[PDB]
């Protein structure tokens, strides 16, 4: 879904999301990290 950390591009979201809800499939959106299922 989205998620509560800052972001600095779309790769050092994949870890975030799949840390947080189990996949590395995830993108920054405003400054933001984002997952996805």
């Amino acid at each position: 879904q989205f998620t509560n950390v800052s972001c600095s591009a779309s790769s050092q979201c994949w870890p975030v999301c799949k840390k947080l809800f189990g996949t590395y499939r995830g993108k920054c959106m405003n400054s933001k990290c984002r997952c996805y299922s």
